[PDB]
């Protein structure tokens, strides 16, 4: 229990390698995951160094107890993660062989602007302080980092699973730590928002324009107001799924978007029942007839628009 | 603590056995359920074989740190199971009786295509790492398969519980692993969803198409935007029951048709209006009298289709 | 640590008791409660006796290490109960008195059917597992048994807690196991569904009926709908308090009927206008005119019938 | 670790004293609150006891194995609350000053008939039982009780924390145990209520009675029925805030009862339909005249009746 | 395990630092945030000492139960932190460098009144309680006091990290406690309120108020009535996301507010109405007349008014 030194002055290399078996729970409100994975570590401590021959063992097995390990942190993440270590092997020339099955839960941030058909890049950070007589330094060991075929982000499609090989090295209250950089890449499923929010939204709209072929203003008025309920509905509906972003989201435009049409409409609505009222069935009417055009033109402009500065 | 040792080269196998005693907790967002079960595992270490007539027992007890005992783990929990040790019993030849009551929350995930009518295999895997001085391998031990007559899953039936016998081997990361597929097979109670959505549903669709007995556009407007919204709150009530799926569900697609005869009718309710203020309650009441027999036959019409597709 | 062996071939009984410190959290959905009681234990081990006069003292104490404890478990709990050994009291002849204070979660099924005028019988199940060396037998020591009167179940009304005396012995893989049975019988506080959710939907269904004293389809056709609504949201507010049911609740009855009182008078609403359109106001009014005793006489009639198949 | 002996046969004295630190999360549904505080406790041990001149410490330090501490536990709490062992101190006569900081999640019922005007008394009990060899007996050190001045929890007013001084004592289970009141006395801060759910639930309740001061059937229903719809979301929104008394909340009572002002305005507004369409517009009117004055007098009226009966 | 004796008698100084690591989950309701950070502590125990020549380490290390280390706890956390210590660093001179990273969930209560353009100061309180036979003092090293560029708190902006440097010394039961006041300065993000909450309450208000260019009482109840309905929803919703204060935030005194001109505009709304009916659609119409104007002009009025009182 100290650290192997160095033969000269070189940093101490872990060679580190996560491969997942689990992701679950990908909290939007949050912006957190739960991951279940392997983590591997491998180093030479030379002071565990044997003979094949004389020893008789190829390979010799230690618990965590009796050798040095590294102390080896994820950085974003809730809790120290829960580890149970499944194995640590000795090779001949003092390399270690070191595995762990962990869960954590992991606190990446995530970008909402193109939400529901967003992708993101969710990291998990490995960090490793260096300690007082060596430097300790991480790396990654490509063939052992990746995820295994059922790994099923409920919601969610999983891209890729790759490491940064470069460690960011940098100087944290004294002592020099090593940081690698896995990242999981996952793109949403958009499909079910689609019967679900995005189309009965846009009914509820169309239903609302009927108004324009219509003269009762009794009647108008309870198509107008109804439907901009139900519209509230969606709206909260939908603001109760997501994180409050600083910044505009595309879903969040659109229902913005639609207030306004709402607005509109209840307002030539109202000029046309205004102008019925002092006998002027004509300037109405060709008002009314308008609107039966430049709504859904206007709607199917702007929404076209709105897609150009998202996409 | 260190495995037993080949009599040659064959494989280790260990036995076991899963008895349910309780099922729990089947959260259909998530996509889990909580076991508490028994864990039997059987192998033998001939290193602690013995003589029953100069030792005097037919059998011998050992504490778990006393021995060694494969690292059996389940695949798709969320946390390392919270298991407690209930006995270890070695008999003369050297084999091992292992027996833990554990649980686990456990993630399998759920087909919703026919929900609410729909049935489930629910997974339980169970795996085993080969050690670096002989290679492990799990087998089922039917006889110490099973469940208790009293686990109720609240709101599923359950139809059966049994493992596949034989164990998929296959190498991850250097080393071989042995993996057994435990499953639970559980069928959906759909019974509440009828009295609770479905019914209330239809009947506030019905009470839709009273408008095509009806020539007062100002109530017309109000009955069919009135339900379209008590329509809404039943389609928001079980999509928050639901996780969200990249495929329709039944009762997702029976919801969104739904829709439509909203938007129709609304349609019809406007044009019957339009002509009757141009005076044509003759045109009109020849559409309006169609409706009221081609909106319910084309409903139980593509509800038929729908069922189809689906089952 | 091992087993009392017997002075013959006696099973070796174990006397437990049970005492409520407090019952709390009571979720219907979940159909789990938290208890936190003494659990009492008494068994002979002759090992342990000793001499007054000699040693000196009436009783000697052990810590939970010393001596060997009967691995008592609770069969239907979330997870194994957290446990605080209290004390352990040998006397003279080698009698041990163990006494735990814990708290688990308990997971008893409950029966809704008659709710919320139901009443229900909580268990508490433990479960002792016979060793290779002898057979372990519980049994109920109605002395150390009770409840300490503070005891609230927070909505309930606690009737009795007591235990089934004959323990249910049987065979489970291989050893035999001995299980008893405490029951907690309660009833549901069902004063306040009154004024909170009886009440206020009866109240919005007659208001519902005084469209049969109106002749105003565009009025009659927003009380009749609005209140369809209204009622909506306390069914929907029930059935999120309450497990999905293969069965049919009491209340659930009475809502679901309630929705057909509102399609018949949405009909009756609709047939009457469609009268005096075609210039009919005879007929209409003299239906009109049964309704208004009609239903209230065949809702006060279906209820009793109800209140019949379910008390 | 044995009590300390009776030089005689008095009972062992156990000083205590709370000191809070924080309170927070007092959940009314739950009827739980959760504290943070210092626990002292302090008995005289003979066996511990020293020379100062020889031993030369005015007082010596012992960690919580070295010596026996009493097995002090709460009662009313949902589990064995968490504590840290701050410091034990000995003075030379053998006196023990104990002193954890807990954490514990307290279960104390609540008073809601005056809700949100009412107050509490939260109860923490304190227990010790006493051991075979002597009796422990527990007392206030007043000068050990307290909390610190920052103490805020949250939504309520912290009137005084103090402890009944007499020690309940009594026999449970064979032995005998002594059992302390220390009692939090709260008194909710009813300020939000007022222009949450107090004032717009009476606001929509005044703009239902301008119906009174209108001959529009198709309006007076509208206005009626609309507002009845607002009130029952107040109504839900209060309930849920709410665990399920069996008796009579204040706001429950006013809630209630403006359902019947909504009840008979919906009566009145018919009646006086049914008289104008039989042409009687001068009976409709007389009526009409007074309820616009009958309904504000008579609310005002049974609102300060309630207020009697509940204070 | 006992304190640095006092080469004199001087206090014990440890010299505190933390360094966070993450923010996250600042639960406005419960006013609680969590925190995973470096705590930094160092003191000088000179019998710690040692030679560099001789013993040929420039510094040694020392695990946790080794050496003395003083009991710093957190005054306003939940539960008692969650710590791993990282390393302890033994430096010739008998100079102590401890490092722990920890997570804990923190209890300090904000201010809503300016809800949502308020600023916070959240409060991390280390304490640190005097032993019997020495003054322990806590201090701040600024060189070992930060937070990470990564650091997100959702929702909000991070200002600034600093610690008071002066200490709180004071006496509590008996013995003296040191305690630091560590500050977390945040803004909160206003942004998405506004197409969230703000607008869309003003658009439903707009739209009431043409009930001012209308003469149809059957509609402006309907115009009015039913946005007073959706604004009930926003109000609610709001209330949701925000414990109850005993003050009045800015978010609150708008939504209040704007019940009022919902009142008034019934009011005016039906006086109109009770005017038309008695012939005198003159007085009516000057009435409304200035209606179109004296609301937007109070309204945009008394917004300011309030804006000025608030900030
Ligand atoms: C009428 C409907 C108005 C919709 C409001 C859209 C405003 C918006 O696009 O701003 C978003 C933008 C978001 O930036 P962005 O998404 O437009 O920038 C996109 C550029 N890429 C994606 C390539 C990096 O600005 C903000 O959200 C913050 C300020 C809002 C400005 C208003
Ligand atoms: C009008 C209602 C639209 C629902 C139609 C979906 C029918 C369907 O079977 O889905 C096809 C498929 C087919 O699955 P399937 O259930 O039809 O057939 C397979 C069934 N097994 C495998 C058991 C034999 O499911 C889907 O992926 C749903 C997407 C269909 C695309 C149409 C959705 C358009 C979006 C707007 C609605
Ligand atoms: C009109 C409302 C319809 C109410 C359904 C009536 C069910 C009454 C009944 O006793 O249920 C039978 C029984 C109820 O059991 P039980 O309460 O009648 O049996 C009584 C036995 N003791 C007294 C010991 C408790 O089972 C049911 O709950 C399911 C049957 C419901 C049948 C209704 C099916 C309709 C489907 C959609 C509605
Ligand atoms: C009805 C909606 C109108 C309400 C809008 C209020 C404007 C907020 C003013 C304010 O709080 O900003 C100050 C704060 C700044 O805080 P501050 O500078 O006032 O805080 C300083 C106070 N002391 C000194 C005590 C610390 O935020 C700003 O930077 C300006 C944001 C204003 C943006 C207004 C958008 C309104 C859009 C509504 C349509
Ligand atoms: C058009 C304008 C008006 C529109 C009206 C819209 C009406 C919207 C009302 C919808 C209310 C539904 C509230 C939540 O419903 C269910 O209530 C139950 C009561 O507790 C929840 O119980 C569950 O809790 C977990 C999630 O909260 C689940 O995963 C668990 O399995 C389950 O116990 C269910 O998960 C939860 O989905
Ligand atoms: C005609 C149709 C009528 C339509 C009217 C129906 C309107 C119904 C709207 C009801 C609002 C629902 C949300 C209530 O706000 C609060 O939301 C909080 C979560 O954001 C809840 O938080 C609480 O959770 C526990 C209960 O499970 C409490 O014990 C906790 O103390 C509290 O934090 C509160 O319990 C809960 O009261
Ligand atoms: C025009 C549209 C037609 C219909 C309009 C919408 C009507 C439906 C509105 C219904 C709102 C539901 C009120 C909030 O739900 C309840 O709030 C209570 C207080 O927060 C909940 O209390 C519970 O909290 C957990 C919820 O997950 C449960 O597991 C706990 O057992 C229980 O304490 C109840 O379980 C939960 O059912
Ligand atoms: C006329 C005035 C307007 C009237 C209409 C306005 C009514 C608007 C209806 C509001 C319906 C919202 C019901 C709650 O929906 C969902 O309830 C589910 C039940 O549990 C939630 O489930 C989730 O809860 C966590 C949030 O803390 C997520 O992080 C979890 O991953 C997820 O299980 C979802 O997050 C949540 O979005
Ligand atoms: C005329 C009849 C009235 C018209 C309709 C009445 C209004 C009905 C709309 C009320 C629905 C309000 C939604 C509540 O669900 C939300 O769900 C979110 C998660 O899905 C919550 O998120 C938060 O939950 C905790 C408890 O509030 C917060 O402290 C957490 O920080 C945050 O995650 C929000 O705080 C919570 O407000
Ligand atoms: C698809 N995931 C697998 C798996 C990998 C790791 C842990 C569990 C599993 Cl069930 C399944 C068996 C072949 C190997 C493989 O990749
Ligand atoms: C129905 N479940 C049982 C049970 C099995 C295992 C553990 C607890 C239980 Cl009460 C009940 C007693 C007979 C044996 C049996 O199968
Ligand atoms: C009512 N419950 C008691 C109680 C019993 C056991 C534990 C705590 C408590 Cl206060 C209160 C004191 C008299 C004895 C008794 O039954
Ligand atoms: C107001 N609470 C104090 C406090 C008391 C105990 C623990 C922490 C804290 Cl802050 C603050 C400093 C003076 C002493 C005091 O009462
Ligand atoms: C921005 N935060 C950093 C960081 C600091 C501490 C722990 C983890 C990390 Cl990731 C990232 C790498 C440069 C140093 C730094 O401040």
């Amino acid at each position: 229990v100290s650290p192997p030194p160095p033969i000269a002055d070189e940093p101490l290399t872990v060679n580190t390698g996560i491969y997942l078996i689990e992701c679950y729970s990908l909290d939007d409100k949050a912006e957190t995951f739960k991951v279940n994975a392997f983590l591997s570590l491998s180093w030479k401590d030379r002071r565990l160094a044997f003979d094949p021959v004389r020893s008789g063992v190829r390979v010799k097995t230690y618990e965590p107890e009796a050798i040095w390990i590294p102390e080896i942190r994820f950085v974003n993440v809730e809790n120290a993660r829960d580890a149970d270590v499944v194995d640590i092997s000795v090779s001949p020339d003092g390399t270690v062989q070191y595995l762990e099955r962990f869960s954590a839960r992991v606190l990446s941030p995530l970008d909402f602007r193109r939400y529901p058909f967003d992708s993101q890049t969710l990291h998990i950070y490995l960090i490793v302080r260096s300690v007082d007589t060596r430097n300790i330094v991480l790396a990654v060991d490509l063939e052992k980092v990746g995820k295994n075929d059922d790994v099923f982000l409920t919601g969610w499609d999983i891209e890729s699973f790759t490491a940064v090989v470069k460690p960011a090295n940098f100087a944290l209250e004294d002592r020099l730590e090593s940081k690698l950089d896995y990242q999981l890449r996952i793109s949403r499923q958009y499909f079910s928002y689609i019967p679900n929010i995005i189309l009965p939204m846009l009914f509820i709209l169309f239903i609302s324009w009927t108004a324009f072929w219509s003269t009762s203003y009794e009647a108008n008025v309870t198509l107008v107001v109804s439907t901009l309920i139900a519209h509230i509905a969606f709206n909260i509906l939908v603001e109760t799924n997501l994180p409050k972003t600083p910044y505009m989201t595309y879903t969040g435009a659109i229902i913005f978007m639609i207030y306004l049409f709402y607005f509109v409409a209840v307002i030539e609505v109202t000029v046309q029942h205004y102008l019925k009222v002092e006998s002027q069935p004509a300037r109405a009417a060709s008002i009314t007839r308008a609107s039966r055009i430049a709504f859904p033109v206007v709607f199917l402009l702007a929404n076209i628009i709105l897609a150009f500065l998202f996409f």
